[PDB]
């Protein structure tokens, strides 16, 4: 009966793969187990895979399955999936067919998208006053957008706003940056902690500033 962990990322480029497969329980063991994966998704009717008499493809002659039949197994196919575009999910399901009734298996669809790379720096003068003294700190290109914290020591800004990126290769590209007012401490420091569902840990970025004159 049907298993496949199935909660998996999932970043463009890309391009990778997803396991739908089975335990033999075990004082039972059967045929025939002939594969399919659908959408549901516009499940009318199938970004289909079947292997059974061979491998069969929708207008994805390419992509490329794993778990070569060429006989028996008894089957358990995860698809190696490259690639490499915004289907994510997909809400997909691998399916088997057998005489242990077992005419089926289970939907599912999991971790799904890509990241940026960011920059950030300070500028420019101070005529009091006041704000953005500042930092172009940016989220640039990433799928899961971040958002950034500033714990500039002074931190003196309920004031650090946003930009709905407008998307690079189709995604965020947003900047966000603090509106500190006037004064001195040139020439000190600030923090940009960029958050995000990747690179295990919130990178962050920091600089002195710019007294004036």
């Amino acid at each position: 009966v049907v298993q496949a962990p199935t909660q998996v990322p999932g970043f463009l480029g890309d391009s990778v793969t997803l396991p739908c497969y089975l335990q033999v329980p075990n004082m039972e063991v059967t045929h025939v187990s002939q594969l399919t994966w659908a959408r549901h998704g516009e499940s009318g009717s199938m970004a289909v895979f079947h292997q059974t008499q061979g491998p069969s493809y929708s207008e994805s002659k390419r992509l490329e399955f794993v778990a070569a039949r060429l006989g028996a197994e008894l089957r358990d196919a995860s698809l190696r999936m490259f690639g490499l575009r915004v289907e994510d999910e997909g809400s997909y399901t691998c399916l088997f067919v057998t005489f242990p009734q077992g005419s089926r298996s289970v939907d599912i669809w999991l971790r799904v998208l890509a990241k940026p790379q960011n920059t950030a720096e300070v500028q420019k003068v101070q005529l009091t006053g006041e704000p953005v003294p500042m930092a172009r700190c940016v989220s640039t290109g990433g799928r899961p957008p971040a958002q950034i914290t500033w714990h500039s020591d002074l931190g003196g800004m309920p004031q650090t706003s946003q930009v709905p990126g407008f998307l690079s290769g189709t995604v965020t590209v947003t900047s966000l940056w603090i509106l500190v007012p006037s004064s001195q401490v040139d020439g000190k420091q600030v923090t940009c902690k960029v958050e995000h569902e990747s690179f295990e840990k919130p990178q962050l970025l920091t600089v002195s500033l710019t007294v004036y004159y």
